[PDB]
This record gives structure tokens, sequence and C-alpha cells, in this order.
């Protein structure tokens, strides 16, 4: 689990979004595995405006945060998982790093804010999607 809180935004991967989400919905992406909500209260985390190719991420199942190198967002051929079926995923970065389905959410940061979160697993890779091209999350 796990999100993140810029302005009036909520940001969580879309597979774990709750009812309250969806009844509060500014944009979702199936592809992208992202969905974004409204916040009554104002949230404080600078999203990243930069191409950092190095970054660390928070891994919940091992209590770890992990200096890690990944990959620029693409478009991936993303294996079966407990919450998808295998299904090309966009706007994916990789990095060599240990993921498990309870691991999604949990932020990839670099020097300049949050890069993303952890979307994906498996084979000793673990995968985020990206937010940084999600400009909108800094204004209205
Ligand atoms: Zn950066």
């Amino acid at each position: 689990s796990g999100a993140i809180y810029v302005g009036n935004y909520r940001v969580v991967n879309r597979h774990l979004a709750t009812h309250n989400d969806w009844a509060n919905l500014v944009w979702e992406d199936s592809s992208r595995d992202l969905l974004v909500s409204s916040t009554t209260a104002q949230g404080c985390d600078t999203i990243a405006r930069c191409d950092c190719q190095t970054g660390v991420y928070y891994c919940s199942s091992r209590r770890k945060h992990y200096p890690v190198s990944f990959s620029k967002p693409s478009l991936i051929f993303v294996e079966a998982s407990e919450y998808y079926p295998a299904r090309y995923q966009s706007h994916l970065m990789l990095a060599v790093g240990h993921s498990e389905p309870g691991d999604c959410g949990g932020i990839l940061r670099c020097q300049h804010g949050v890069v993303g979160i952890v979307s994906t697993g498996g084979n000793g890779l673990v995968g985020f999607a990206d937010v940084r091209d999600l400009l909108w999350l800094d204004e209205e």
C-alpha cells in the first residue's frame, strides 16, 4: 500500500483505489495502474520534475529503502501478478530489486522529489509507475 499527497490530490495504484477514491475521482488510467482522487486537506509531497534514473524506493516487504538505478518510463510487457493479467503497462520504469504485490504504493524518490510508486514486481525486478509527466498535479 501507499499513496502520494500533492496539493488537493491523492495518487494511488488504480488496483488499490477505494470507493472514496472513485467517489472523488480526478483521473485514472488502467494501462499506467494510476488513479488520482481529490482531497479536502492539502498534501505536501513534492513531485519530481526531471529525467533522473537514480533514486531510492521503499520496499514494505523488507522494511527497507533501497537505492536503485531505473529505466526511463516506457511501454513494457508485464507478466501476470495477483492483481493484473499479463499485459502491456505504460509509463513504467524498471529497476533490479525486490517487489511483491503488497509493496505497491511504495515511493520512489530522487533529489527532486517523488518520481513514482511501486506498481510491478517479480523475476528480481521492481517496476514503478511514473508521475513526473503529470504536471497538473502541481496546480488547481
Ligand atoms: Zn530527479
